[PDB]
């Protein structure tokens, strides 16, 4: 990197200030999950990545997910499944295993990754401070809507605190766990809570970590990939895409509908992708706008 | 608890106006454990005293232990120990394990507890914006001072950051987990690192829960119960008494020789013992000052 | 007291828990007068009182009367009354010694038993930094509408200075004189300045301190005590209470449909009442919503 | 005074610029007595000047007496006095007739003189706020030290509590009553009182209003009259003035002496007398400096 | 002036109360202009008065013109005019000239002059910190609306970070240069830019210093001058004075309507004119309210 | 620059993290002159960078020169020389138009160039609020110091009103002219200057814009260009420097030896050469740390 030319160094960095610009004192919310979390080398500069936004001027609120790490402690702790459709019923049992595991195992690498960098991480879920509520979800198995446990969806925020917290300088690691109004604790899918958040704060854009280039109509059309997008056509084409691809891009509709300016799918596996997602034209993701 | 005539309700509360004043606007460090976290209507009871000082002005800091949780985990996961003296070695495996349960674990039901009766408690380690770190430490098994693995002792505090919270109207619940000064991560015994962050915070007063009803000089003479002791007394008199309550005889020495003006032993079976203790002279535990 | 088990004084104290909730920085108008204020051991008591509430975070206004003491003056300066009906005129020379009376007499004790317990108390009227103003009053005789001299009733209260000098951690004594708009300071009726500046500052509770068990639906029948009464029955049946009762009664519709949550009427002979009325299911005062 | 030319009226402001200058955001500390206290033009000017001080951003204080009006109400209450030397006793029943003429009568009088131009005074005493204590004082009749009562002299102020007030925008009227250690109420001299307060809030001047032109070093010599003169100088003199300028001499060398920058002694006959004083070369009182 | 009796000194002090009080905290636009810039004994009066209202509380904004300064910069530069009507063309060079002579020259004595009493003046254009924008006039000569180069009116106001420079005790002077909305600096005439920011900032009093004694009916008719006049009455004469008039006459409409409660048109040649016009009621010049 | 893979320009910015954390929230002062001055696209790219700093959270503070600008008005306005040594004797006629230049024209142009990216820009001189003063420098010519007129250095600077004005999130672009302690105007050379605001606020780093590659120990070796250097070794090659270059290590070395962390010389004909040096390792200049 070295026997490159300081005079274009200079031009990347000059680049970069039309979205330093827009970007400076507002909240963007990311979600993390995928190959970015699991290798090394993506996990240090995701970290990095969210020191360099603090040290912008720029609010990041991080919210992680780690379905498989769960699947994993279940199956060394020999607790058996119950399976409706094709979705594990979260007893009581299986919400402590949860919670362990995200909160006291996958938010804990994250805090400690980026506070390599100085003290700005802060790991949270709705149960602190009452930060956020959840509402219990049913689920649609072939055409009947059946229950599958204390599992939820984000019902309230308090915004107040939410900015109170990211305004003392801290990053925010969101663990998906919430109670409901009887003070019982749900799990909530990180896709849908990353968007309730970014609506809740009026963050300026929501980032969603993803293993994939970006939005294709007709997959595997190569050239079926789209750069920009925006809600009334996604939406069209929702019940079309892989299994995969549903989870974040309904959170982009229920984000940029919720007036969050915009919502980008970025390839998690490129290294320091936030970074050329959010100071760079040359990111391979997909725009998500109101129309 | 109604067929007691009012007049004597009144001079209860009324008794309690002396130690509302001295305590109006101060820390009080409280080390959790034993009984008042393992049974029932205990936890509750003591869940509603930290609503209770923090509704009167006090600023509570909760630090909590589980020892016995991280060992039923450490069965179920099948984890062989390797043991020095008497002492598990901790690995890097065992102290994943460790911090799960006590952050993600422990901290989590304590949390919920005080959270219903409002927007009070919040968990966090040394991880978390850097609170506080860790330094190994050595274990004399024998006579011979040996490696024990990933434990250690609080190191520093970082003060400011730690009173800015409790300023906010938060009641720290905190699991002893710290950095090292390379990051990495140490379990600290709860009642030493109780002991540490009343120094640090210039807490008014330290209280440690405890299965006894009091400092036994020469156990079990009944009659050598005391009830307030100082600390060169206390001092000569640690290397007699048994082995569980050395933990928390050193934890008062180390606190009140560092200048809070009182540590407190009292009895964790006792239904609302934090209040008895504060607001009534009718403790039956024992007071550690400085001589 | 010390004969009584500590772990039912425990209960006296947690069951206190709902009421500091709910009173939690709000603001409590306790009109004080009678054997409270007469007797020095229920002096002493309601100064403590009044500590109390300050150093749980709760913020109680003091409005004082004193019709006797002024009576009493006026007999040593000699001083003839008029009396239309059964009022006495407050002519100028009335209003001065009920000026001095008050406010450099009655004011100054209750200033100095609360500030025994620390820098709480001061002293304030209408006429100071302008709090509140009055309006003229007549009164009617019989059936005709006559003037009585220089005694009105609170016109506009300065809420905004008000609640500052609450929020600096003090408590105002306040004696009822106040500036017309033309700067001529009149004697206003405490029961009704009480519930005007209830009702200005948003408190939650008025507490009206009586020579009574409580409100008598037919008195003297011994079981037509009420406990709790809604504005709508209690205003249909003011025209039938004895003399004493009727100020205290209007205090209260005026002080609740103003939307003050609950006004109280409390037996100022027993010590602590305010204790037993705020922190206590055993108050045997009577309390008024609005239906 | 509208037949006079305006473009003289300009100069006499424009030669207030450097006295504004000096004074802006400063504390003055005015004792205020005599005649500018009796006569009701006086007194009307007084106030209005108050108004103006604070309208140009200074902070003033004033510290009043009123032994006369004391002397009128105990004959009116046909207590009799007892006097050792030529000093009134102050019985328990003197300190509260002087406590209610003085807070409750002639504080009043002024605070509503003042307010006329707007919210801005309160009326103290020590006892509100706890914002000064007395300590008992004897005196020398003949040459034995000797008790007369409950009188004293200033002990600790609360500087702290006091500058908030006047930070408030407010013009605190001092009536000189404050409680010794033991809470028990003195009432101290209010020349000594207006010294010790203007050195405890680093007041820039100490105004002290007398019914005279001016100290005269051999009175009743007219050109033995002094319109400046030095600490040392005054010391040495004190011993021969006339017994009525000693409590005013002794106020201006406790106060520079004290760091007060200057201490004036001021005709309180001549109708505005502090705006001459302050913002004009043409008083006729006398300044102190240290020396 | 001081063979003048200090009594009657008094009375001219006292009697500028009524208007400390009612512009204690407001904003004064001052246009400075005409011999009270040129005259040297006069500016600086016109300083000393600045630094007077600054230390009574009130805060001037001072807004200076400078024409003929400009014309003798470009003759000096042999820079020769074009124009149309009679009107010069301001070229991008003349308006290098303009702004160099008005923000580097003019302003500059200003700013020094008040500088001498203390911290106050700081000189700003639209330019700085985008305190306001100018757009494009054009101007009727004969009867067609034609373009005389880079000359404008105010467009928008940063009211909010103009009341922050004038909350830190700064007297903005400003030179009336702004960009357009594409970054392109017009020279603004300095009466109506003073009218502007008088309407932006909310002042209380708009003063335009002139070269007249006030505004006379039908000059040169001695006796037809007036001190008082509402715009409904001063518009429809307004076509009929001389063309010096118009200017100042326009802006006191402009900033009259807009809601600011008085303009005044006063005598530039009068030392301390200000003085005279804000403290007196001696004043010659001629006030405009609404109508 | 968009042939240029995605993967590399990632790494670019990655890069600056180190740099941007050593920077946030300190100040860096910006000497500028040379052809990044002269040149219209190096002068947009130092606008721009000025905009980059401010939206990282940095604070940059601009002092510039302009002396070839002041010598073409003075041949403009004809005005003669006079020359002592190889220096300009600066008359009062000379100041004038110095001042002029400087603040009118050079300032100007810089201001609207960093306020095309937002309300950051403010143009000051130590006329300003007496934002700092300036003491009268003799220079020697041949052996003889000799006087030059109003020249002078940096005396005192007014340290907390400068760091409030950059804390509200505006770029000083400050003009070299400051009073006396007689208020006399100087001109002051902008090097020295920059090294004396440097100081004053505690800037983490100096930059010195110049038209070199950096400092050549015996120029015109192509190979005695040094990269780092202390101030030890600096100052003893001090006097075989080229003439051009003195004034700029004067500067550093006055500033490192005053404790600001590094002064830099770098490039300025390199377009965004402030971007090179602060955040990229490639940077051409030379640095100066103290030893
Ligand atoms: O959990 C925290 C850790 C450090 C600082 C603040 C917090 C926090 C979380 C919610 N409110 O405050
Ligand atoms: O009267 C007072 C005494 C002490 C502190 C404040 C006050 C006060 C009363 C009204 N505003 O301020
Ligand atoms: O230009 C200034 C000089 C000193 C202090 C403040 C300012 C200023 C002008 C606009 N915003 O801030």
């Amino acid at each position: 990197i070295e026997a490159l030319p300081t005079h274009i160094k200079a031009q990347v960095l000059a680049e970069a200030l039309p979205w330093l610009k827009q970007l400076h004192g507002k909240v963007v919310v990311v979600k993390y999950g995928g190959n970015a979390m699991t290798d090394d080398t993506l996990r240090r500069a995701f970290a990095a990545d969210m020191a360099f936004l603090r040290n912008c001027g720029i609010h990041p609120v991080v919210v992680h997910g780690g379905g498989p790490q769960i699947t994993a402690m279940l199956r060394r702790l020999g607790i058996e499944g119950d399976f409706k459709g094709g979705f594990r019923v979260t007893t009581p049992e299986v919400l402590d295993v949860a919670r362990m595991v995200l909160f006291g195992q996958v938010g804990r690498e994250l805090v400690n990754l980026i506070n390599a960098h100085g003290p700005y991480a802060v790991g949270i879920t709705g149960e602190d401070a009452q930060l956020f509520t959840a509402v219990r979800r049913s689920v649609t198995v072939d055409g009947v809507a059946t229950d599958i446990g204390l599992v939820g969806d984000v019902d309230q925020v308090n915004t107040a605190a939410m900015l109170d917290l990211v305004a003392a300088g801290r990053i925010p690691v969101v663990s998906t766990l919430a109670p409901d109004a009887d003070g019982v604790v749900h799990n909530i899918n990180a896709d849908t809570a990353a968007a309730a958040v970014a609506e809740a704060l009026g963050a300026e854009k929501l980032l969603m970590l993803t293993d994939i280039d970006g939005l294709y109509t007709r997959w595997p059309d190569r050239d079926s990939l789209v750069s920009e997008i925006d809600t009334g056509t996604l939406a069209q084409l929702l019940p079309t895409l892989e299994s995969g691809m549903v989870p974040k891009v309904e959170a982009c509709l229920r984000a940029v509908i919720g007036g969050v300016p915009s919502a980008h799918i970025i390839d998690g596996r490129v290294t320091h992708c936030v970074l050329v997602e959010l100071f760079t034209d040359a990111g391979t993701g997909t725009k998500v706008v109101r129309g």
